[PDB]
């Protein structure tokens, strides 16, 4: 029941940590932060670190304009960690305004800095929280490139480095995942990109967490992309980036039981089924896809899905039938005038 999602819920963090182990100038900071994302969607990546640095520039002047920095709101600090970030996020560009010891890792670092100092700020916490888990995120992505490339870390291993991290950003995600979390504007599909981190990390690395903490952390994932487009009056473009990380999500989480499949002997039929399951997960979401953004091309993404489930199904009976969608669905793509590779190709003329 309700008190059972607090026990169960309860569970998922303690299985997680072993597993790992005036004021109105605040909602103008937001503002150009907002507006900067703007820009960067446009693909105007110069303006967009304009209204970044600008961000950050107006952030320093609130604080040294604030009587007591103590009563500044979560989304204060929150607004500041996520200009930080966007300095590392668009670095390449950024440093050219910036003296020569500066460094994207540096801004991240920075981004988390900012974010914890707002945990014991007053008011709404939810942009905190999204702020928090993003920098932990891209710290992650920046410390997996660092063990690959730094001579230093060569003998650490990347989970030991990752773990600690990865695990802060599950624990400010978590909450922004349940139903009481109501929707706020700042999570927006955009803003969920880093979840990208967690995903592949866990896909990558899920060889050493249990399957219960894959699907509840997943979950947590999927419910977080599906949130930031919720509201019906989304545009259709940004509710196709969302579903397109969940169909990503999906494909990666059969994969990992498909693999499972290919090596041990047991139980083939439980991870049958479950692979299967998240394969139809697939074709849904899919589905979903192909109504938001109708494209040929897409159909090819539908005959993998389907090949897949050819593949595995026990049934010769259920096998016939995804491989006739599969092969109808790269037959229409075709006639759509989409280039077929000679995988595709063959896969025509060997089914008939």
């Amino acid at each position: 029941a309700s008190l059972k999602k607090q026990q169960q819920l309860e569970k998922q963090k303690q299985e997680a940590s072993y597993e790992l182990s005036e004021e109105d100038n605040i909602s103008q900071l937001w503002g150009l932060y907002e507006m900067s994302r703007e820009k960067l969607e446009n693909d105007d990546i110069d303006a967009s670190v304009s209204l970044v640095f600008g961000t950050i520039h107006e952030a320093d002047r609130i604080l040294r304009n604030t009587e007591d920095i103590s009563t500044l709101p979560k989304d204060f600090h929150a607004a500041y960690s996520s200009a930080l970030l966007a300095v590392s996020e668009l670095f390449e560009i950024a440093q050219k305004r910036l003296k020569e010891t500066n460094t994207e890792e540096s801004y991240i670092d920075a981004a988390i800095e900012r974010a914890q100092l707002g945990l014991d700020a007053p008011g709404n916490e939810s942009r905190l929280f999204l702020a928090l888990a993003r920098a932990y995120l891209e710290k992650v992505r920046v410390l997996v490139w660092r063990h690959d490339n730094e001579e230093s870390l060569a003998n650490i291993p990347v989970t030991q480095l990752v773990n600690p991290y990865i695990e802060k950003a599950i624990q400010y995600l978590r909450p922004l995942a349940q139903d009481s979390t109501e929707y706020f504007d700042a999570l927006t599909p955009d803003s969920l990109r880093p979840l990208y981190i967690l995903s592949s990390y866990l896909f990558q690395f899920g060889d050493q967490f249990s399957e219960a903490f894959l699907l509840d952390v997943c979950s947590i994932i999927t419910a977080l992309w599906l949130k930031s487009v919720v509201d019906p009056n989304t545009p259709a473009y940004y509710k196709l980036i969302a579903q397109e990380a969940v169909l990503n999500n999906y494909t990666t989480f059969a994969e990992y039981y498909m693999d499972l499949l290919d090596n041990s002997e047991s139980n083939v039929d439980d991870l049958i089924n479950k692979a299967s399951s998240w394969l139809n997960n697939s074709v849904d979401t899919w589905n979903v896809i192909y109504t938001l953004d109708k494209s040929p091309e897409r159909l090819l993404k539908l005959a993998d899905i389907k090949m897949d489930l050819a593949q595995i199904v026990q049934d010769e009976a259920s096998q016939d039938n995804y491989l006739k969608e599969a092969c109808n669905a790269i037959k229409e793509a075709q006639g759509s005038g989409v280039e077929l590779s000679p995988d595709y190709v063959e896969f025509v003329e060997a089914y008939s």
